[PDB]
């Protein structure tokens, strides 16, 4: 129907279904077992996620999986580890990213040609959200990822910690 | 009505390939091609051309290996890769594949290639029925893709005779991808 719905659908035919049925594997060749992904509702998606909370701390990168994909041989699938502190000691650590195509509706919103307002621009991210749990709630090869939406000045929100009590709820 | 939900899916996901993809990779790719041709490649009727050839079939039809679609197609290398720390991922990569030109026997070219990875969404979303696409929706979701790319790359500065796109119908297998790449290819020298 609109913006998001292709790119839900990009998201889980070309990254999700494939990386999420090979990720168990992966994380065992390295020793959380799940893909924590965040969807921040503003699209506001830095690529250091340090800068988007400092008690967020790169760790080490996953083993990495390529593929041969649309003519490019060994296409690469690479993941990143992270450490999450409180009180400067690590509290948890888990395989973590930013969903992409939040970037590319934050662009669309800056680009004239795109004709696309900051009011379509958070209508097309909750779009994207709603698209992409209904894909995977019924996606035959997602336990193997948790996605985490949130709405962001606001000195009362810690990623971390965010983080952190979905790591604790899911423990038991 | 439907047709406004067409263009919409292909914009989203033409301004997703320039946003993500082409205007990262495309600034530096001229210079990734010239050290390639320069240190690894003195073949003077074998020098790597300076454009990304990017194919897009109508019926979105996208095999994951590009060599098997031809026997006068034949991977050779890989450029110099580049990565990037992207969305919390460290060090993603982005790589790009060679190929020869086979004619009569001979070499006929030489060229970066690859298919347009959207395509293989607008298929799928034609596959599936949660997405709820018919078939005469991915071949106009195609077609609008195609047209939304070239007016992004005609206004792009990343794009100056860097890119071009490979538009083409394909079924029976007489058709030969390297005689479609490559009329384009002797098209620009
Ligand atoms: N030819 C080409 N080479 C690239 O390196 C590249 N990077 C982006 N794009 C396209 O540009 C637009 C915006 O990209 P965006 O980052 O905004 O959204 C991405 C993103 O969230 C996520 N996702 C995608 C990649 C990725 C990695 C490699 C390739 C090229 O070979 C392949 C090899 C093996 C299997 C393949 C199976 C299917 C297709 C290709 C395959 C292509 C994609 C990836 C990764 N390595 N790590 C973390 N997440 C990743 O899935 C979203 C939609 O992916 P999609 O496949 O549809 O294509 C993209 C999108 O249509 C590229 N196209």
């Amino acid at each position: 129907f609109n913006v998001a719905h292709g790119l839900a659908w990009s998201y889980y035919i070309g990254y999700l279904r494939l990386i999420l049925p090979e990720l168990q594997a992966r994380i065992r060749t390295y020793n959380s077992q799940r893909l924590y992904i965040l969807l921040p509702l503003d699209c506001g998606v830095p690529d250091n996620l340090s800068m988007a909370d400092p008690n967020i701390r790169f760790l080490d990168k996953l083993p990495q999986q390529t593929g041969d994909r649309a003519g490019i041989k060994d296409r690469v699938y690479s993941n990143s580890i992270y450490e999450l502190l409180e009180n400067g000691q690590r509290a948890g650590t888990c395989v973590l990213e930013y969903a992409t195509p939040l970037q590319t509706l934050f662009a669309m919103s800056q680009y004239s040609q795109a004709g696309f307002s900051r009011e379509d621009r958070l209508e097309q991210a909750k779009l994207f959200c709603r698209t992409l749990e209904d894909i995977l709630a019924d996606a035959p090869e997602s336990n193997n990822c948790r996605l985490i939406a949130y709405q962001e000045d606001d000195s009362s929100f810690s990623l971390s910690q965010e983080v952190l009590r979905h790591l604790r709820q899911e423990e038991k």
